[PDB]
């Protein structure tokens, strides 16, 4: 059996208060659904409620059965807001109308009630003291005194209207300018910060200042005017509490307050010490010292008062000055107060004992500092009668010592302190040295012109590659890296150049280049049209129909026109490379603005069909081969063209890493067929020299973005494990294969037989295919959108090889352009998560701010709601922003959201989304399954532009993402995820999160304002779109 | 206030959260507007309306 | 109406087009034509540098 009765034999006793001036109550109707949800009974009084304005009906339809008042009294668990004392209505003390060894708990203060502690041990009862919650970590849930204080100062922030003369907001009104009054406040705690708060939202100007310099700091934080007095005296004590202080900085602050009676309007005195006689910080002349029309608010009434007059049982006006006196500020706004009495008390009983039903309430005397178990000891004083009122003393405790958290930001702005100016300028000087050393150094080798002259033009089609690629808007990246697979089917160009023979292929050299144009042509048809595909999505219906028809009027003049050019007696090739190569700047241009995307994918296929018209006129064929070179692309287009129709979008990276392999394969099928065909020209030759070296390069990088796209596609497919392989010490290993490819150059050199080249050419594709094999495993799932880029930016250095292999011009602008592109991208998202690209390939551990070990872990308790409160909280929030991650679209869920946003929006509301840049798998890869299923583009923000109006949100919804709304990165130096730019979701009102289960943990699930909402996220969305679709008509 | 038993504008902390009031401004000439106005500063939610 | 919009830009474009195959005709040497490539490409870098 458990060590306790169980609540369902637990009675509760809520009695009517017979004490005077007081208009609280024990427990609400909404009081009485908790602790019924424990298992514990409810008893009720007759007519107690309505005096806070409560309905006896709405009691006893919350789950109560109300009963007599000595009935009230007798039960399993007595509580009241007042002590038990003498009822004059009927005669008896409050102990002898309980039950013997029951349990109570209300404001009893003990140490004031030593003679009712004499009396409550009579009855050998159980006393819970609700004000003896000593100020723990954990006390934010229970803390009568500070709910007190704060809706007493509300009160009292109230009552300085219908108490003052004049206006306390302020305009500037056309019969003249109003000034705003100044409001003093003495005594700062809890209550002077809720004044202040509410009279600078009632627009007042305070200047209240208190003897705690945290309490003075707090108050500035809130916007107060923290004073300062010419006295060094120490205000903090022991801990948070003020201390007893000489009557020197008590003469100084008298003459302050002198000084500052004369100065503001409203005077409003909150000091008080616990346990003894709060100190009259008015004087008595002092008071007289204001206008005629002050107030003078006393919150220390009971403790006597913070003035030398003040009858502490009535109001007054004393000769100009309004006494406010008022002896119970909790009976003047009961119903607040009882709700939140009734809100500490479910936090409690929730705390006293944690079990189904077993109410415990365990005694502990040896606990910690934050210990539940010292919470219970100083909260029972008097257990079962007997005297515990003797509070014990809490462990080894700093007692918030890095009271300054190490928050994260700042922790970078000291490690860029000791990156002092001298170094500064000296590794910014060592890198344009490095530079101009190294194009001397391609100075030296340069064999002719045309070396040089490709050199310009590569560097400066890189420039111009850098620059452009930052200019396409970062809703359109998923396009970008379509269209730059499309335009890396110009490796059909270097195809094309040593295709020969006859209808069918004769040698071997015209065998591997022509199926090298074979695996390039589907890249060429495949891009283009599913780039076309995903550039209708993002088209509204509401945009007036662009006619893109018309773009077929430059396209088939200037190839037209190339045509009769050449059909004139011209050669119009080398300018002709400069055409296509400035409309394949001009495909990444267009994409740029949202509203230009259709011109950078008409431009590109002009682009396209005017390099491959140049590369044909260029080698006048006979028309027994252009049957060969029609068929083969004719043959690969066509493939190319019917799979890239079939797929649905959300399967787009899959064909991504297969355009990157392909275009990996042509190249190594493209760079030996040359070395096939130009060996009995290196005798008398020059540039020979160095044609071997730029082949043997770009195999290299031909050999490793084969493989290494390859084993992306496996593990994105699922079919290859979705966990990093790392059996071997994978260092030398990597290692002996990279000083094997780069020792592999000198076999290749130094002897000029027709077999020592082309098998060092098989071994260096061979080590280089199982390098890329051995690198991309190990890389990860998470992990997964760095290698997309950087084999993107791998296939276009490999195009840029090969273009220096034929000193082909067309080729180095494009492959400038398409590398340049995937380095881009991979920088992006490799500063979106705040790792290094070394820090991912050689599969580190952390981030570029994680200090060393011990992660500090998480505190605070969850809270979980159902689904038909949840749309009742959606329909009364005026703006929502909804974040998505990628576990919406991987569970097709992202429909029936596509309706909840229109509903939504059509009546008035402002339904935005927040889009986080590592979502996905792929560059922007949910702007477009959002867009598919029909939002526009305009309601959907990044990152950058809607981090800044979360405090300006009344609702914030959170849909599947579980990583990139974390605040782990904001405020611990030692999480994995520290530094990583996260949205700032926790600014808000009210968060909602649909997750399937409960809890790697993440400090937005324990909040105030957080929910939980459980199940299937198709099945929690299309219940939400129902609930509105049937309650919105 | 003195009239209306629960705070006017509300907070969410750590112990309860505090639903803040709806005012209904029946009328709105100058009155209204400035009424609305300090309601508006109070923390209420306002929803006013009138014929004009 | 939206039918100008794209005959302008496409009528822009043939007629860039058409004046690089002019200049590809009146081209005497390769000399010219790479200092053509080289020009033009310097003139986007100085184009897209000087916003910045
Ligand atoms: C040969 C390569 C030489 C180095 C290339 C440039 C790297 C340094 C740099 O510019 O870093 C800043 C930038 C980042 O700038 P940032 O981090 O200062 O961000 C500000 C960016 N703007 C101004 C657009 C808002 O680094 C990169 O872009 C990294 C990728 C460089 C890819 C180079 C492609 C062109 C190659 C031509 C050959
Ligand atoms: C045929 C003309 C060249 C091919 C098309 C070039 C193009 O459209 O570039 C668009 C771009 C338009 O880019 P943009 O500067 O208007 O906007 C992109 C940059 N953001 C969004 C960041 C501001 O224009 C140019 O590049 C003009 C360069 C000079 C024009 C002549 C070039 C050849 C000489
Ligand atoms: C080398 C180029 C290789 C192109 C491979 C085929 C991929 C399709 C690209 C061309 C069609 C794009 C498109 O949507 O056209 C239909 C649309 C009309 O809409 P639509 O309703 O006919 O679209 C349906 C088309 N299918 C079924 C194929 C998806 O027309 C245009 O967009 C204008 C024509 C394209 C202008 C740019 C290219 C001009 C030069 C071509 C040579
Ligand atoms: C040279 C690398 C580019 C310049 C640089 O510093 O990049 C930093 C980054 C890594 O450093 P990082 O990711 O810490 O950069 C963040 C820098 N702050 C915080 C100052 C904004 O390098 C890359 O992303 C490399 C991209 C090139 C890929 C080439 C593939 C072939
Ligand atoms: C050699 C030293 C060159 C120093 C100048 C480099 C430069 O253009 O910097 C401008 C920029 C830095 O400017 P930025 O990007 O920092 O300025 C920001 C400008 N907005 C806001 C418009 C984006 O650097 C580059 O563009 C570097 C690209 C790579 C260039 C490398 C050299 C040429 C290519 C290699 C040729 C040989 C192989």
């Amino acid at each position: 059996v458990k060590p306790g009765i169980p609540y369902k034999q637990l009675t509760v006793g809520v009695p009517k208060e017979i004490f005077q001036n007081e208009k609280r109550v024990a427990l609400s109707p909404a009081g009485v659904q908790a602790l019924v949800k424990q298992g514990f009974n409810v008893v009720v009084e007759s007519g107690a409620g309505e005096a806070s304005k409560f309905s006896d009906d709405h009691y006893r339809a919350a789950g109560a059965q109300i009963q007599g008042a000595k009935e009230v009294l007798a039960s399993d668990l007595v509580v009241k807001v007042r002590a038990p004392m003498l009822n004059p209505t009927l005669g008896i003390h409050e102990a002898d109308l309980l039950k013997t060894s029951g349990t109570l708990i209300s404001f009893i203060y003990p140490a004031q009630n030593p003679d009712l502690l004499n009396k409550l041990s009579k009855r050998n009862t159980t006393v819970l003291a609700m004000d003896q919650v000593p100020r723990v970590t954990i006390a934010q849930g229970y803390d009568a005194l500070s709910s007190m204080a704060n809706i007493a100062g509300y009160k009292a922030v109230v009552l300085a209207a219908n108490h003052f003369g004049r206006f306390f907001t302020g305009q500037i009104t056309a019969a003249g300018k109003v000034p705003p009054a100044k409001i003093l406040i003495v005594g700062g705690g809890v209550a002077g910060l809720a004044s202040a708060g509410a009279a600078k939202s009632m627009g007042a100007i305070v200047r209240g200042f208190d003897t705690r310099a945290a309490a003075l700091e707090q108050f500035k934080s809130l916007g107060a005017e923290p004073l300062e007095v010419d006295l060094k005296e120490s205000g903090e004590g022991q801990g948070g509490y003020a201390k007893e202080m000489s009557k020197e900085f008590i003469e100084a602050e008298m003459k302050l307050f002198a000084q500052q009676c004369k100065e503001v309007d409203i005077l409003i005195s909150t000091a008080l010490i616990p346990g003894k006689k709060a100190p009259i910080l008015f004087n008595k002349e002092m008071i007289e010292s204001m206008k005629e029309g002050s107030v003078v608010v006393d919150l220390a009434a009971e403790a006597g008062g913070n003035f030398e007059t003040t009858k502490p049982g009535e109001l007054y006006v004393h000769k100009g000055i309004t006494h406010i006196g008022y002896t119970d500020l909790p009976s003047r706004m009961a119903t607040q107060a009882s709700t939140l009495y009734s809100n500490n008390i479910t936090k409690l009983l929730k705390a006293i004992s944690p079990d189904k039903d077993n109410f415990y309430f365990e005694v502990k005397d040896d606990f910690d500092f934050g210990t539940m178990g010292h919470v219970i000891r100083g909260t029972v004083v008097m257990k079962d009668g007997q005297v515990i009122f003797p509070a014990p003393t809490p462990k080894n405790i700093p007692q918030g010592a890095p009271v300054k958290q190490k928050t994260v930001a700042e922790l970078e702005a000291e490690k860029a302190a000791t990156i002092t100016p001298f170094r500064k300028t000296m590794t910014s000087a060592s890198v344009y040295t490095a530079g101009l050393t190294g194009i001397l150094g391609l100075g030296i080798a340069a064999p002719n012109l045309a070396f040089s002259q490709m050199v310009t033009t590569f560097g400066l089609a890189g420039i111009v590659g850098y620059h452009t690629v930052w200019g396409v808007t970062p809703a359109l990246h998923s396009p970008l890296m379509s269209v730059t697979n499309a335009i890396s089917g110009l490796t059909a160009v270097g195809g094309l150049v040593l295709m020969g023979g006859h209808l069918y292929p004769s040698t071997t050299s015209q065998g591997l280049a022509a199926l090298a144009t074979f695996i390039s042509s589907v890249n060429i048809a495949g891009g283009f049209l599913v780039t076309q595909r995903m550039l209708d999505m993002f088209k509204r219906p509401t945009d007036p129909p662009e006619y893109n028809y018309l773009y077929l009027l430059p396209a088939g003049t200037f190839v037209g026109g190339y045509l009769a050019s050449l059909y004139s007696g011209y050669n119009i090739e080398q300018i002709m490379y400069l055409g296509s190569g400035l409309c394949c700047v001009g495909a990444l241009a267009g994409l740029s603005t949202q509203g230009t995307a259709r011109l950078g994918n008409a431009l590109g296929m002009i682009g396209v069909a005017g390099g491959l018209a140049a590369t044909l006129g260029g080698l006048k064929p006979c028309p027994e081969l252009l049957a060969q070179m029609s068929g083969a692309m004719a043959l690969g287009g066509t493939i190319g063209l019917t799979i890239a129709k079939r797929i649905q979008i959300s399967d787009l990276p899959q064909l991504v890493a297969a355009f990157h392999s392909l275009v990996g394969l042509a190249a190594v099928l493209t760079c030996i067929a040359e070395y096939i065909i130009e060996y009995p020209h290196f005798a008398t030759d020059a540039a020979a020299n160095l044609t071997k070296i730029v082949a043997y390069l770009g195999t290299y990088i031909g050999g490793v973005t084969f493989s290494g796209s390859l084993v992306a596609y496996g593990k994105l497919q699922g079919i290859l494990k979705s966990a990093p392989l790392l059996l071997p010490g994978r260092h030398l290993l990597n290692a002996g294969l990279l000083a094997a490819s780069v020792g592999g150059i000198i076999p290749f050199m130094m002897d000029p037989s027709f077999t020592t080249g082309i098998t060092c050419l098989g071994s260096v594709s061979a080590l280089s295919a199982v390098m890329g094999v051995t690198l991309t495993a190990a890389i990860g799932g998470a992990d997964m959108p760095v290698v997309i880029t950087v084999l993107n930016s791998y296939s276009g250095w490999a195009l840029c090889a090969e273009g220096f292999l034929l000193n082909n011009n067309l080729l180095t602008i494009v492959g400038a352009l398409i590398g340049s592109s995937g380095a881009i991208l991979s920088y992006i998202m490799c500063v979106a998560m705040n790792r290094s690209l070394a820090n991912v390939i050689l599969g580190g551990y952390g981030t570029t701010s994680t200090a060393g070990g011990k992660p500090m872990e998480i505190s605070g308790t969850h809270t979980e709601i159902n689904l038909d409160n949840a749309i009742d909280m959606i329909r009364e929030a005026n703006s929502i922003i909804i974040t998505p991650g990628y576990g919406l679209c991987a569970a097709k869920a992202q429909y029936p959201i596509a309706d909840l946003v229109k509903m939504l929006s059509e009546q008035g509301k402002k339904v935005r989304f927040g889009i986080h840049p590592v979502a996905g798998r792929m560059p922007g890869q949910l702007n477009v399954l959002l867009a598919e299923a029909g939002v526009p583009y305009d309601i959907v923000l990044e990152m950058d532009e809607i981090n800044h109006d979360f405090p300006d949100t009344d609702l914030v919804l959170v849909i599947g993402a579980n990583d990139t709304v974390n605040s782990a990165a904001q405020e611990d130096p030692n999480s994995i995820i520290a530094g990583m730019p996260v949205l700032e979701v926790w600014k808000s009102k009210q968060v909602i999160v649909m997750k399937r289960s409960l809890g790697v943990d993440n400090p937005i699930f324990y909040k105030p304002n957080t929910a939980m909402l459980l199940g299937d996220a198709k099945k929690t969305c299309d219940a939400l779109q129902a609930k509105v679709r049937e309650s919105y008509q």
